[PDB]
């Protein structure tokens, strides 16, 4: 079973932890990758009731299992905060336009 299901993509807790660790290290070093400059601030326009505190940052999580290093980011994202606490896993899949919905 999937710990997180983003549309058709299946992720385990270990998948999220690996992705999060990569994104947080780049955040701490002040570096970015990709055309959309990940990781970057996640403003939470959606108004998700996250249990951890702001500020939030989004970083792509890939269905291939590899860590994001540039190129197409896909539709899925891991959202973490300044303390490297996981806020949630979201996706553009099943959401209109550039909006997000939570992965179940
Ligand atoms: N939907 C959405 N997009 C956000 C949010 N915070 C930042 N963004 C960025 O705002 C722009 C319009 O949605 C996009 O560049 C999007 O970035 P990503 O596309 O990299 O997610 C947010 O809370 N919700
Ligand atoms: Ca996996």
């Amino acid at each position: 079973a999937c710990d997180y299901t983003c549309g058709s993509n299946c992720y385990s807790s270990s998948d999220v932890s690996t992705a999060q660790a990569a994104g947080y290290k780049l955040h701490e070093d002040g570096e970015t990758v990709g055309s959309n400059s990940y990781p970057h601030k996640y403003n939470n326009y959606e108004g998700f009731d996250f249990s951890v505190s702001s500020p939030y940052y989004e970083w792509p999580i890939l269905s291939s299992g590899d860590v994001y290093s540039g190129g197409s980011p896909g539709a899925d994202r891991t959202v973490f905060n300044e303390n490297n606490q996981l806020a949630g896993v979201i996706t553009h899949t099943g959401a209109s336009g550039n909006n997000f919905v939570e992965c179940t």
